[PDB]
RNA sequence: AGUAG
C-alpha cells in the first residue's frame, strides 16, 4: 500500500524560451573559463607566485627537520638478534663513554650509556631474557627496559627532560633553492652507493631479479631499509603500557648506531608519542648534518648525536615498512618503464628511483603529501590545450616551504611543469629518462603519492576544517534566502525573472523551466524504454520488510537519538534495527517505515574520513529516518539511471570501460569525415570535423547544491508506472530531506569549551549552532547520499544543452557525446573548422550575422569555446558548476584515459593495493592475515599488475606476516622446532610457508595449499602407508578438534576447509547496548530449535530480534564493531604473538603450547574410518575489463544455496515464510534439495538426510559465486581459461611467450 | 625537543 501524496504539476516550460535566451546570450563577449597552456605563461605564473610568497609569509633561515630517523651505514647489514645486542650495545656504550658531551641531548646520551654499562649481571640476564624466563629486578623492572632514577641524571639532562615535558623559506631565492637541491642530491647519491621449477621462477630469476633485486641488493638504500626496520621494531617493543615508562638502550650494525629510547607515553592511546635519540657514526646514508643535535668528534670518525624525536603510531608503523613500500614502488616503476621503452632500465636509473622512493617513504610528513596531491592535477593541466593551471599553481604556494625536501620536491616540480608546458615525449620526474607515453609520467607521481600514509593531518584541525565547509555553505544558503524570498530558493526562479536579472544564475539557485526541460529531454529516451524502466523500478523490492536486508542490519555507522547533553549519539545500524524492532510490533516495508518517521526531522553528524589529501574529507552519519528517506530516493532513481546509457556509476565496473571505449570509438568514427555547409544557391563549403575532449569536475557537487531540483525533476520523469503514487512518495521523500539538523561532533565541541578566547574565524561558526550542539542546514544533501540521482540530473542537463545547441545552429552538424559519473564527466564536443584559408567561412558567418541571426558572433573562431560556454551556463541553470581548476581541454584523450573518473573500476592504481597489503590486516590469526594479504596481492594482479611484480609483493607480505606472528625461523612460533615435520610440510593454520606463485593464488584460491597438503598426506597414507604422512593427518585432526567449537559458520575471512586455530586479539569489555536481552542459554536453545535462520535473515519482528541479538552475541561481529583503529591492532599483534595468551584451546594457552599439544596428539594418532571418511569429504595495448568466474554454481539449481539448505531445515511457519520470501524462485526449492541429495551420493558416501553435510559445501560455493573484474591488455576473451592464459603470457616483461 | 599548524 503506497500512501497518497499531493504531488507537483507541470508549469508549461517551452524550449523556445531557452533557445531565445541562449541566442541573446551567445551574441556577446563571453570570457572563457580556462587559460591557454604556454611555457611562458606557466613560467610567469611560477615566478609571480614565488614573488608573492615572500610577502605572504615571514621568511625563515633555518630549514626544518624532514628526516625522522637518521642512520649511517658503511658496511652491509646483518639483521639484529638478542645474542647480537648484548655485544653491540656494550661496544657502542664504551665508545660513547669515550666521547665528550657538549649539548643537553648529548649529556643525556652519556648518562644513559653510563647507567647501562654499570648494570649488574642479574640485571642484564633479566634485561635480555625472554618474557617467559623474565624475573623482575631492582634495576631492570621490565624485559627490554631499565629504570633510571632522577638522581643519576645530570643537570643538563634534567633540563632537557623538563624542556621535553608559521615561517617559510625563500623559495624565490636562488641560493636557498640551490642549497636545498644540493643537500637532497647528496643524500640521494649516498643512498645509491654500493656497500662493500615453474616457468615463472625462470622468468623472475632472469628478468626481475637480474635487473631490479640484484641491482638494489647492494645499495645503501637496501641495508638502511633494514636498519630502520630494526630501529622501529625496537620502538614498537618499547611502546607498550608497562614498558613505556622506563629507559632503554639498543645498538645495531656492529655497534655503529645506537638507539636511546626515552620515557614516553604508551602508544595504546590515540595521542601519545614515542621519543628517542640516535647516535651513529657519520657516513653515507640518511644523514642531515644540519639537523643533528651535535657531531661529537672522534679520533678516526665522528658520531652524529641526533635530537630528541617524537613519532606517533602512524609514523612508527610507516617506517617499519619503509623498505617494503620503497621496493614495491620501485618494482612498479620498473614495470611501467618496461612497457614504455621495451627495455629494462639501466642499472643507474633503477638505483636512483629506489633511493628517491626510500627517501619519500622515510619522510612521512604531511607538507609533502599535499604537494604530491596537487601535482597529480597539475600534470594533466600543463599537458593540455586549455586548463585551469594558474589556479592550481597558486594553490601550490598556499603552504609554507620549511624543510629542504619541499624546496627540492618543488624545484623539481617547477622544472617539470615548465618543461611540460613547452613541448606542448614527456620528461620524467625522478630519474633523468624521457618517456614516450603520458601514462608512465602520471603513474610516476601517483606512485610517489601513495608512499604516504593515510591520515597524517592531525585530528582536530581536520575535524574543524570538515565542519567549516558545511557550516559556511549553509550560511551562504541562508544569505541567499534573505535576498529574494524563501519561495524562490526552494521553488526556483522562473525564466522570465532570470532574463530580467541574469544574476540569479548562481549555485544553490535552480531555474524551473530548465529543470522541466531537462526532464523532458530525458523523457525522449525513457519513453522508448517505458516497459523496461517500469519493470526495473518494480524489480526493486519496496514491499520487502526493512531490517531484513543486509544493508539495514549492517555494522556501518548511524546516528542514535538526541541525548540529554544535546549531542547526537553514535551507533551502528544493527543496534538501531534492534531498538526499532523492540519498540515496535511489526517489521515494516520500506514505504510503511517512511510514513511512520515522515514527521521526524532528518538529523546528521560528520565523522572524519581518514584520507590522504590536503583538507581531509568527512563522512556523513545520518539517523534512521534520514537513511529510510535516502533509501527510498536512491531505490527510485537507480532503477531509472541503470536504464540510461550516458550515466555511469550504474554499471558493473567492467561495463564502465566497455562503454567509455564505445563512446570514444563513436566520436573517432564521427571525426573521420567532412561536413558541407550550404551557401546562397548551390555552392558548398567543406568544413573539416575535429574533436576537443573536455574532461570535467564540479566544485562543491553536493556541498553547494540545492536538493529541491529533484522535486520538479521527478515530477516530469517518465517511469512508466500506471499511477503517480510512487512518484509522489519519492517527491515527498525528497521534500523531507530538505532540512537537516547538523550536529558538531563531540571532539570539536569538547575542545572549543577549553579555548581561552574565540577568534572571529570560529565565532561565525559557533553562531550557526544556536543551541550549541546543532544547526539547521537546508539544500545541501549530505555529500555521498544522492549520487545516482545527481548524475542522472547532470545527464539531463547535458542533453538539454545538446538540444539547445542543435536548435541554435541547425546548419552546422556538430557532434556531442557526454559521459557522467557523479560530478566527474567527459565531454567530447565535436566542431568544424575551415579546410582552406577560411575566408569563405568568415564571409558566410558575417552574412548570417547581418541577415538577423546575431548568435553567430560566437561561432566564427574557436567553435569549441562557444559550445563549452553554453554547456557550462545551461548546467549552471541547474545549480551545477563546472570546476575552473580541475577541468582540462585537450585534442587528445590522453589526459582523461589516464585518469578515467575517480570511481572504483578506475583501476585503483594497482600500487594502492600492493602497498595496502603490507598493512591494514584483520588480525584474526596467522592464517586469517596471511590470507588477507595474499588476497589483496591477487586483487592487485587482477588490476593490471604483472605476475612478476605481483609475486614479489606476495613474498614481501608473507615475510612481513611471518615476522608479525612469529612464524619465522628461530623465533617464538617456528613450527619446525616443536613439530618434527619441516616448515613447508606444516598446515598453514598451525604455521606454514603458505607462499605460492601468484598463478596459484589467482587461478585457484587462497588456502588451497592446505588442500594440497591434505591430499599429499592422504595419498601417501593410502598408498605407501608410511608413518611420515600421518603426523600431517594428526595435525589436521587437531585442527578439526579445535574448529568444532565454532558454529553458525561464523567466519570473517577465508575458509580453511580444515578449520582454523582460534584467536581473539581484543574484546570490547563494555557490553554493547541490547547485547543482553535474552539469556545466553536462550540464544543457544534458539540457535538449535530454529536451524534455518543460520542462513536466511528472518522476516518477523519477534524472530528477527533474536537473530539480531545473536549476530550481536557472536565472537566475530563484536570484534568487528570495536576494531576502530587498525593501526592499534597492527601494533598490538607484535606484542600479542608472545607470551600473551591470545588463542584458546579451551583453556586460553599460548600458541607456543599449541605446537607441543599437536606434537603430542599427532604422535598419539590412529587412523579411523570416521577420520578417513571426513578427509575424503574434505577433498570433494588497449585495456579491457572481463569477469573472472572461478567455479560458479550449477544451473539446474536456480535457487540460492542458503535458501534451499534453509528450506531443508524448515519446520516452523515463520521459518517457511521467511524461506519463501528469501528464495528468488519459490516452488523449486524441492528441486534443488533433490539435486543436492542426488549429487551427494556421487562424491560423498555420507547422506544429507542426517545434518552436518550441507554445512561443508556452502563456503566453497560462496567462494565459487565470487566474480571479480579483471583488467586485461585487450586481446583476452571473456572465459576464465583465456584470462589465465593471458596471465601466463605476461610472465615476461620484454619478451613474448607466444 | 619533536609531530602538527
Ligand atoms: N567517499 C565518498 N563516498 C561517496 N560519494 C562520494 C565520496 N567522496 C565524494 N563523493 C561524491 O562526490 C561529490 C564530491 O565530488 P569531488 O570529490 O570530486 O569534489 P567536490 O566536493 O565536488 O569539489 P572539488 O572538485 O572542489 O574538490 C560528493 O558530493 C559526493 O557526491
Ligand atoms: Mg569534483
Ligand atoms: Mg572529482
Amino acid at each position: 500500500y503506497i500512501p497518497d501524496y499531493k504531488g507537483m504539476e507541470p508549469i508549461g516550460a517551452n524550449i523556445e524560451d531557452l533557445v531565445d535566451y541562449s541566442k541573446d546570450w551567445l551574441s556577446r563577449a563571453r570570457n572563457f573559463s580556462f587559460f591557454e597552456v604556454k611555457g611562458t605563461a606557466v613560467f610567469e605564473c611560477f615566478n609571480s607566485n614565488e614573488a608573492n610568497h615572500c610577502q605572504r609569509y615571514p621568511m625563515s633561515r633555518k630549514p626544518r627537520n624532514f628526516l625522522l630517523i637518521q642512520c649511517s651505514l658503511i658496511t652491509s647489514y646483518k639483521p639484529a638478534t638478542t645474542l647480537s645486542d648484548q655485544i653491540d650495545s656494550r661496544r657502542a656504550c664504551s665508545y660513547i663513554l669515550n666521547l665528550i658531551p657538549d649539548t643537553p641531548a648529548s649529556y643525556l646520551i652519556h648518562d644513559m650509556a653510563y647507567r647501562y654499562i654499570n648494570l649488574t649481571r642479574e640485571d642484564m640476564i633479566n634485561y635480555y631474557a625472554p618474557r617467559i624466563q623474565f624475573k623482575q629486578t631492582q634495576n631492570v623492572r621490565e624485559p627490554g627496559t631499565f629504570k633510571l632514577t632522577s638522581s643519576m641524571l645530570r643537570a643538563e639532562s634534567k633540563a632537557m627532560l623538563d624542556l621535553l615535558n608559521i615561517e617559510s623559506l625563500n623559495i624565490a631565492s636562488h641560493i636557498v633553492q640551490s642549497e636545498s637541491v644540493s643537500l637532497i642530491t647528496k643524500i640521494l647519491s649516498d643512498l645509491e652507493l654500493n656497500i662493500t621449477d615453474t616457468v615463472l621462477d625462470k622468468f623472475f630469476q632472469n628478468e626481475t631479479q637480474k635487473y631490479l633485486i640484484d641491482v638494489l641488493k647492494k645499495t645503501t638504500a637496501w641495508h638502511i631499509g633494514h636498519l630502520i626496520r630494526d630501529i622501529t621494531e625496537s620502538l614498537i617493543a618499547h611502546s607498550g603500557l608497562k614498558r613505556s615508562k622506563y629507559w632503554s638502550l639498543h645498538s645495531y650494525n656492529n655497534g655503529n648506531v645506537i638507539l636511546f629510547i626515552l620515557p614516553s607515553k604508551s602508544l595504546e592511546v590515540a595521542g601519545s608519542f614515542i621519543r628517542f635519540i640516535t647516535v651513529f657514526r657519520i657516513g653515507p646514508g640518511l644523514v642531515d648534518k644540519d639537523n643533528l643535535d651535535t657531531i661529537l668528534i672522534d679520533g678516526d670518525s665522528q658520531w652524529g648525536v641526533s635530537k630528541v624525536m617524537s613519532i606517533d603510531l602512524n609514523r612508527l608503523l610507516a617506517l617499519n615498512i619503509a623498505f617494503e613500500k620503497a621496493l614495491i614502488a620501485t618494482a612498479t616503476w620498473f614495470q611501467y618503464y618496461t612497457e614504455d621503452q621495451g627495455q629494462f632500465p639501466l642499472q643507474y636509473a633503477i638505483r636512483s628511483v629506489f633511493a628517491n622512493h626510500f627517501l619519500l617513504a622515510i619522510c612521512q610528513k604531511m607538507k609533502l603529501c599535499a604537494i604530491f596531491d596537487n601535482l597529480r592535477y597539475l600534470i594533466p593541466a600543463v599537458t593540455s590545450l586549455y586548463s585551469g593551471f594558474p589556479s592550481l599553481i597558486e594553490k601550490l604556494f598556499e603552504r609554507p616551504f620549511k624543510s629542504s625536501l619541499e624546496v627540492y620536491i618543488y624545484y623539481n616540480i617547477k622544472s617539470l611543469l615548465v618543461a611540460l608546458a613547452q613541448n606542448n615525449v614527456y620528461p620524467s620526474f625522478m630519474s633523468r629518462i624521457v618517456y614516450k607515453h603520458y601514462r608512465s609520467l602520471i603513474s610516476e607521481v601517483t606512485t610517489c603519492f601513495f608512499l604516504f600514509e593515510k591520515g597524517l593531518h592531525g585530528n582536530m584541525n581536520e575535524e574543524a576544517k570538515i565542519h567549516l565547509e558545511t557550516v559556511e555553505w549553509a550560511l551562504k544558503f541562508r544569505e541567499k534566502e534573505e535576498k529574494y524570498g524563501e519561495s524562490l530558493v526552494e521553488n526556483g526562479y522562473m525564466m522570465w525573472e532570470l532574463r530580467a536579472n541574469a544574476e540569479l544564475a548562481e549555485q544553490q539557485l535552480y531555474c524551473q523551466d530548465a529543470i522541466e526541460l531537462a526532464a523532458i529531454e530525458l523523457n525522449k529516451v525513457l519513453a522508448t524504454k517505458s516497459s523496461v524502466v517500469a519493470n526495473s523500478i518494480l524489480s526493486k523490492n519496496w514491499e520487502e520488510p526493512y531490517f531484513s536486508q543486509t544493508r539495514n542490519i549492517s555494522l556501518k555507522g548511524m546516528s542514535g537519538q538526541v541525548q540529554e547533553d544535546g549531542h547526537l549519539s553514535s551507533s551502528v545500524t544493527i543496534i538501531e534495527a534492534i531498538r526499532y524492532l523492540s519498540n515496535s510490533r511489526h517489521n515494516p516495508s520500506l514505504l510503511k517505515l517512511y510514513e511512520e518517521t515522515r514527521e521526524q526531522k532528518a538529523m546528521a553528524r560528520i565523522v572524519r574520513k581518514y584520507q590522504r589529501t590536503e583538507a581531509d574529507r568527512g563522512f556523513f552519519i545520518t539517523t534512521l529516518p534520514t537513511r529510510c528517506r535516502l533509501e527510498i530516493i536512491e531505490d527510485y532513481y537507480d532503477a531509472i539511471a541503470k536504464n540510461i546509457s550516458e550515466e555511469y556509476i550504474s554499471y558493473g565496473g567492467e561495463k564502465k570501460i566497455l562503454a567509455i571505449q564505445g563512446a570514444l570509438e563513436k566520436a573517432l568514427r564521427w571525426a573521420s569525415g567532412e561536413s558541407f555547409i550550404e551557401l546562397s544557391n548551390h555552392k558548398f563549403i567543406r568544413m573539416k570535423r575535429k574533436l576537443m575532449y573536455v574532461s570535467a569536475d564540479a566544485t562543491k557537487w553536493s556541498p553547494g547544491d540545492n536538493s529541491a531540483k529533484f522535486r520538479r525533476f521527478t515530477s516530469m520523469l517518465h517511469n512508466g508506472l500506471p499511477n503517480n503514487k510512487l512518484k509522489n512518495c519519492v517527491i515527498d521523500a525528497l521534500k523531507q530531506v530538505y532540512k537537516t539538523d547538523f550536529f558538531m561532533s563531540r571532539k570539536l565541541r569538547n575542545y572549543i569549551d577549553s579555548m581561552e578566547s574565540l577568534d572571529p574565524h570560529i565565532k561565525q561558526f559557533l553562531d550557526f549552532f544556536p543551541d550549541g550542539h546543532h544547526g539547521e542546514v537546508k539544500g545541501n544533501w549530505l555529500q555521498g547520499n544522492l549520487n545516482k540521482c545527481s548524475s542522472l540530473f547532470g545527464v539531463a542537463m547535458s542533453l538539454l544543452f545538446k538540444q539547445v545547441w542543435t536548435n541554435l545552429f541547425p546548419e552546422l552538424d556538430c557532434f556531442f557525446e557526454f559521459a557522467h559519473h557523479s560530478d566527474d564527466a567527459l565531454f567530447i564536443y565535436g566542431y568544424l573548422e575551415p579546410v582552406d584559408d577560411g575566408t569563405d567561412w568568415f564571409l558566410f558567418v558575417s552574412q548570417q550575422i547581418q541577415a538577423g541571426h546575431l548568435h553567430w558572433f560566437s561561432v566564427n573562431t574557436e567553435m569549441w569555446k562557444s559550445m563549452f560556454n553554453l554547456h557550462e551556463h545551461i548546467l549552471l541553470l541547474g545549480s551545477i558548476k563546472i570546476s575552473p581548476k580541475k577541468t582540462t581541454v585537450s585534442p587528445t584523450n590522453a589526459e582523461f584515459l589516464s585518469t578515467f573518473f575517480e570511481g572504483c573500476a578506475v583501476s585503483i592504481p594497482f600500487v594502492k593495493i600492493l602497498l595496502g597489503s603490507l598493512s591494514d590486516l584483520p588480525g584474526l590469526g596467522y592464517f586469517d592475515d596471511l590470507a588477507a594479504a595474499q588476497s589483496r596481492c591477487v586483487k592487485a594482479l587482477d588490476l593490471g599488475a604483472s605476475p612478476q611484480v605481483a609475486q614479489l609483493a606476495v613474498a614481501l607480505c608473507t615475510s612481513k606476516v611471518e615476522r608479525l606472528y612469529g612464524t619465522a625461523p628461530g623465533m617464538v612460533n617456528h613450527p619446525a622446532a616443536y613439530l618434527q615435520v619441516k616448515h613447508t610440510d606444516t598446515p598453514i593454520p598451525l604455521g606454514g610457508n603458505g607462499a605460492m606463485s601468484i598463478m596459484e593464488l589467482a587461478t585457484a584460491g587462497i588456502g588451497m595449499s592446505d588442500k594440497n597438503l591434505l591430499k599429499r598426506a592422504l595419498l601417501g597414507y593410502s598408498h605407501k602407508r608410511q608413518k611420515s604422512m600421518l603426523y600431517i593427518l594428526g595435525l589436521f585432526k587437531f585442527l578439526m578438534k579445535l574448529s568444532d567449537e565454532t558454529f553458525q559458520h561464523e567466519r570473517l575471512g577465508q575458509f580453511s576447509f580444515i578449520g582454523k586455530v582460534q584467536w581473539k586479539i581484543f574484546t570490547p569489555k563494555s557490553e554493547f547496548e541490547f547485547a543482553d536481552m535474552y539469556t545466553s542459554k536462550f540464544l543457544e536453545l534458539w540457535s538449535s530449535q530454529h536451524v534455518t535462520y543460520d542462513y536466511i535473515i528472518p522476516k518477523g519482528r519477534d524472530n528477527l530480534l533474536i537473530y539480531l541479538v545473536r549476530k550481536l552475541n557472536d565472537p566475530s561481529i563484536v570484534t568487528a564493531m570495536t576494531m576502530q583503529s587498525p593501526l592499534q591492532l597492527r601494533f598490538r599483534m607484535q606484542a600479542k604473538q608472545h607470551m600473551k595468551v591470545c588463542r584458546l584451546d579451551g583453556e586460553w594457552v599460548t600458541f607456543r603450547e599449541v605446537l607441543a599439544a599437536a606434537n603430542s596428539f599427532a604422535e598419539n594418532y590412529s587412523a579411523t574410518s570416521q577420520d578417513m571418511d571426513l578427509f575424503q569429504t574434505l577433498t570433494s595495448r588497449a585495456k579491457v575489463a572481463r569477469t573472472f568466474t572461478v567455479r560458479e554454481k550449477d544451473q539446474i539449481i536456480q535457487n540460492s544455496i542458503p535458501a534451499v539448505i534453509g528450506y531443508k531445515f524448515a519446520v516452523t511457519v515463520e521459518e517457511m515464510s521467511d524461506v519463501l520470501d528469501t528464495a528468488k524462485f519459490p516452488d523449486s526449492l524441492s528441486v534443488d534439495l533433490k539435486t543436492m541429495k542426488d549429487g551427494v551420493y556421487r562424491e560423498l558416501g555420507l547422506d544429507i538426510s542426517l545434518p552436518d553435510v550441507m554445512k561443508r559445501i556452502a563456503p566453497m560455493l560462496y567462494k565459487s559465486s565470487k566474480s571479480r573484474v579483471v583488467i586485461v591488455q585487450g586481446n583476452v576473451e571473456g572465459t576464465a581459461e583465456a584470462i589465465c592464459r593471458y596471465w601466463l603470457k605476461s610472465m615476461s616483461l620484454v619478451k613474448t611467450i607466444r
